[PDB]
């Protein structure tokens, strides 16, 4: 065969990163989701970001909502709680 071609440069560039289908996702601040969204829904109250499912206060258990967990700590003499003897 016979033939011949031009045409070549150079070129330096660094390898290009793992390109992220989402943009941007704020997690939620409640205790017991892990739901995310594109936008950060934060509360005017506790300024904390939640999930629109749990967006509002009480929805999020608002620590400044004037309402305590109806539920209090433990707070009993353990019991059957050492050796026995035999
Ligand atoms: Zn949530
Ligand atoms: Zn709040």
């Amino acid at each position: 065969g016979s033939s011949g071609s031009s045409g070549c440069s150079e070129v330096n560039v660094v390898k290009e990163r793992p390109k992220t289908d989402e943009h941007k996702s704020y997690s939620c601040s409640f205790k017991g989701c892990t739901d995310v969204e594109l936008v950060a829904v934060i509360c005017p109250y506790c300024e904390k970001n939640f999930c629109l499912r749990h967006r509002h206060q009480s929805d999020h258990d608002c620590e400044k909502l004037e309402v305590a967990k109806p539920r209090m700590a433990a707070t009993q003499k353990l019991v059957r709680s050492g050796p026995s003897s035999g």
